[PDB]
């Protein structure tokens, strides 16, 4: 058995994390990131056993004419779409802070890539499933789509989209066959949030608000992904699956 | 006395019985919406009696510059913004449904107007209320913020961001004088949803899913945003206020 | 018109504050407690001015019979009953805290009161309710209906059950004329909390926790009741509105 | 490996289906219900293969001493207590339907079993795991816990309850090395549900609020449960595992 995943952010991180758990299960893979020579760079290191079972595909998630060529080589190469997994996002940079000083060109940026990129994967996936008659959608929304996270407002603000995004492809076509759900990580070690973690001050500040008192991982987030797009999630659709050491608990 | 507000999607529907509702307590307000012959007529038949107390100002919600001068525009007519009610939204025309076959250009043109406009108007009023020492910032989300339309879903995409932008400002400035809340209406009869209410057959199939059997109104969703704008909620902030009638308690 | 209020835990905190504001407004009480001393020592130095429209009754609300009573001698000497608002709630002793180490007689008498005693309020007073087709309910949940409260754990358990009977009435009487909501406080400056707070370097650390950087009164929770129980909030049923200072937004 | 499972209603439905999981990979369960014959028929036709690995323990967990002694008996037979499954629940006889006609009999008796029985167990359990420095708590909620079931007031007045005490032990001994989640199923096939399930009417008008217009099984339910119970959860704590067919999500 050999599933057909497209994951995008795959060259790193969760996404790295993510791509490599469907390989080692036997999945092909269809990697879309930004950059084809980082892309080559992660294929010759962390995914040299399936050369081949995975198909590396430079393509910035925000542009419609990269995200439709992207799902037109998957299928081409592999002949199916079973699982899209929308992983890709950004932060915004050290600017993208509180509301009314974040740059507007980050706004638009942060809302580009991790809500526009999420609606053109979806629908340039949903055909291909809907002609399938089955599919599933794992997106990776955050804690913050649930509660602000302080001094990142446009990140905030989109994942507040990307829950919602969830739940409308659920309800409008889970009678189809489709799945779709969302992961929302807490606090997870990553190259997004590494510059964070690094300074005691501000790792003991976030880990003052997790009961669990760790951080998480990416290794972690790619359980929570390979639960949701598996035959052990069939009746979740339009869910958000929490894991970041009840951070939202309280 | 007098409080300055400035109601976005001011000549019609909520925005217009928001509106009206501020003057009629004697404060002033800065109405603003995409027409300024409407924005004119809706003055002469509606706001009459207070004349000179509403600058009717032009503005697409989603431009910047148009933004930033309205802002401007009321600071020099009225000297200070105490409100800021962001109204104005859109459901995306007929096409706009499910996701797969909702234009790229609508998706975009939702997410434009529901969340940038938003974005914008907060970020160009924040700098005035913080030096006022204090400011309240009402969104009109919806219940799409919480559950998915269906059939609607830019729309419900759009609605989760507003959602987490409101608890974002909430959490980075209600220590500096600020409160940001959210209006969650269920269904109300408007401009907007008028075509479809005004069908007995359609209207009933709403209807079967809010236990309160009833329809809202403009002026209920005024009710709840003079409510939030107001002294008697002055510890709420960060918060969905839900107006369905039960639609989203089942 | 003037309205009859039935008022739980009215001889103090957010019930004193209550019971006073629908006095004020015209309406007529009928303020329940536990000591029928205590109420009398109340009416004497807060509800004066109204003398007889207050009715003053002795009423365990976890005992079944004591509410009957109570709701029975409301309609013979007010011969109505328009609005209940179950305040009445207890947090535990010092030994209610986290939940292996809470003494079984504690969770359930924090059960009975915060829980049982609403059911047994709602029981008694929807029959009359339904018959004059209208009626209002509001329920003093906690934030902690919807996150935990550190080392309180049969208060939060109790507060969960609070906001789902809250929807639960919601959904089978909205259609029948009745509205039910609940406010849901933050860290409010009360007897029963009066206590933590008091001392600085808890109430420090609780502020720490709130964005709004402070503690909540009794009258901001009797102006959400107030708005709740009222012609501003007809269309709100099923709610819950929270009144934190932002504490659960992030 | 092989860790100890405390799973309680074992006997049928969801129970029988986890109590069988826990089994069927190895581990060592204590099965709790109410008829020790009943525990021993099913122990006879569905645990046949296992015999020595499940103890057998008549138990109602609303009683203390009952379930003391259920513990006392894991302890004594297996050695340790790594994971509990508070799965025993009840909804209420033909006449716990709308909370005015709900006899107080029936309240008390769903919030004794659904609610207090939680309690016990984990009060019984957690000074154990704690000893372990390791445990894992599994409660079966219900989407009840997230918006109301009409006509079933105390079954979703207690699924509230079990929510927050869900997080309440989560925030409390996440830091201790405890986890704590919550599956939150829609609708089941189970004996508790076979009787309207069952009827062409009633099945119908159910799956018409189901998205994904199925009903959902035992065995999807131990799925759930297994995940939450095990090493790809390490980082979910407080959480409300949603698996509804979209229920919820409209
Ligand atoms: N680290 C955390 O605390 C945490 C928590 C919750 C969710 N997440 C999510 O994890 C996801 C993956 O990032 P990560 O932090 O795990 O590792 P990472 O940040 O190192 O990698 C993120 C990936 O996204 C890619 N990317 C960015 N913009 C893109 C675009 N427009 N098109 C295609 N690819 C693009 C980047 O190149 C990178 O490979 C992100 O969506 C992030 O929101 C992280
Ligand atoms: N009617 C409902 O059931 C309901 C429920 C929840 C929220 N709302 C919100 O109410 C708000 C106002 O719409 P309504 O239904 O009350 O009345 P309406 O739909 O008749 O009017 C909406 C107003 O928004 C204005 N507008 C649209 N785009 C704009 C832009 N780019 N810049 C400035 N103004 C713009 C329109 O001109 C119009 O005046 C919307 O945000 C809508 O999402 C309505
Ligand atoms: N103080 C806060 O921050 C806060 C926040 C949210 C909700 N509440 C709720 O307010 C309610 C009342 O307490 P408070 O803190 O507002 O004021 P308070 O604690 O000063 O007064 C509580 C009242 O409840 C009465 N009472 C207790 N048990 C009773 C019973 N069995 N029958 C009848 N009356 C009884 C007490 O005598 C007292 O009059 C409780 O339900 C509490 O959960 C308080
Ligand atoms: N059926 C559904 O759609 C669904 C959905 C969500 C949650 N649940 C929960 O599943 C649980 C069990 O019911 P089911 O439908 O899975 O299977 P079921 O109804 O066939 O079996 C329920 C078990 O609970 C046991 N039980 C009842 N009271 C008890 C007590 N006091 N002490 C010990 N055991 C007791 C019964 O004997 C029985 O073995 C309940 O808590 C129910 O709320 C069911
Ligand atoms: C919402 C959340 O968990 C934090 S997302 C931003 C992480 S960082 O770039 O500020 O380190
Ligand atoms: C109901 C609402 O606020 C916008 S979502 C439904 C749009 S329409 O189909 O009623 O035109
Ligand atoms: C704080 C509150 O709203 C009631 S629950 C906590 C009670 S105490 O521990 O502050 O006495
Ligand atoms: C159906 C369910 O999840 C529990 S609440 C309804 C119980 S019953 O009416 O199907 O017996």
């Amino acid at each position: 058995m050999s599933r057909v995943a497209i994951v995008t952010g795959a060259s790193s991180g969760n996404g790295l994390a993510i791509a490599t758990r469907f390989l080692a299960r036997g999945d092909r893979v269809a990697a879309l990131d930004l950059s084809a020579e980082t892309l080559e760079e992660t294929a010759r290191t962390h995914w040299h056993a399936y050369a081949d079972k995975v198909l590396r595909v430079r393509a910035d998630v925000a542009d419609e004419g990269d995200v439709n060529a992207a799902i037109a080589a998957t299928m081409e190469q592999f002949g199916a779409i079973d699982v899209l997994v929308n992983n890709a996002g950004i932060t915004g940079n050290s600017e993208a802070g509180v509301l009314h000083t974040t740059p507007v060109e980050q706004f638009d940026k942060v809302m580009a890539v991790n809500v526009r990129g999420i609606f053109l994967g979806c629908r340039a996936v949903l055909p291909h499933m809907l002609l399938q008659g089955a599919g599933v959608i794992v997106n990776i929304a955050s804690v913050a789509s649930l509660v602000a996270f302080p001094g990142r407002s446009a990140y905030t603000t989109s994942k507040g989209a990307v829950l919602q995004l969830t739940k409308s492809v659920a309800v409008d076509y889970a009678g189809s066959g489709i799945r779709c759900n969302a992961v929302c990580p807490g606090m997870i070690e990553t190259p997004m949030t590494q510059w964070r973690l690094d300074q005691p001050e501000l790792r003991d500040q976030v880990l003052a608000r997790i009961p669990q008192k760790e951080i998480g991982t990416a290794a972690q987030v790619a359980d929570a992904v390979m639960f949701l797009a598996g035959e052990d999630a069939t009746y979740v659709n339009g869910a958000a699956l929490v894991m970041d050491g009840a951070y939202t608990a309280i």
